[PDB]
């Protein structure tokens, strides 16, 4: 049920900061991505750093979208969408995370980003 309302009041018709959502999650995703794609080369000290580098932005972007959440009236679905961001969080955390868990985050951030575009899609063809 309406994914935005975890951000957003009912009947709110102004796009911009539904945009600036989709927006932080495009920029964790790509970031993300990178770093997967250069996870087993980390012994490579360029790419590790590089490495390091796109995982603080993943953490940073996340936890910025975990503080913005609307917890007083956002209801189940502000506290739903807590529960998976920690989880993200608490892997990119962890200093022996594998590929593997990795992947699957970005299944996830793909996923809720795909639930944002059409709420998007939704507020402008009202």
């Amino acid at each position: 049920r309406n994914i935005a309302e975890a951000y957003f009041q009912n009947m709110v018709e102004t796009a911009t900061p539904l945009e600036q959502i989709i927006l932080l999650y495009d920029k964790a995703i790509e970031c993300l991505e990178r770093a997967i794609e250069i996870y087993d080369q980390v012994n490579e000290l360029e790419k590790r750093k590089e490495f390091v580098e796109n995982i603080d932005r993943v953490y940073d972007i996340i936890s910025a979208l975990k503080s913005f959440l609307d917890h007083e009236k956002g209801k189940e679905i502000a506290k739903n969408l807590d529960t998976i961001y920690t989880i993200i969080l608490n892997t990119l955390v962890k200093v022996d995370k594998t590929k593997e868990e990795l992947q699957k985050i970005l299944e996830i951030l793909k996923d809720l980003r795909e639930a944002w575009e059409e709420v998007k899609k939704k507020v402008h063809h009202h």
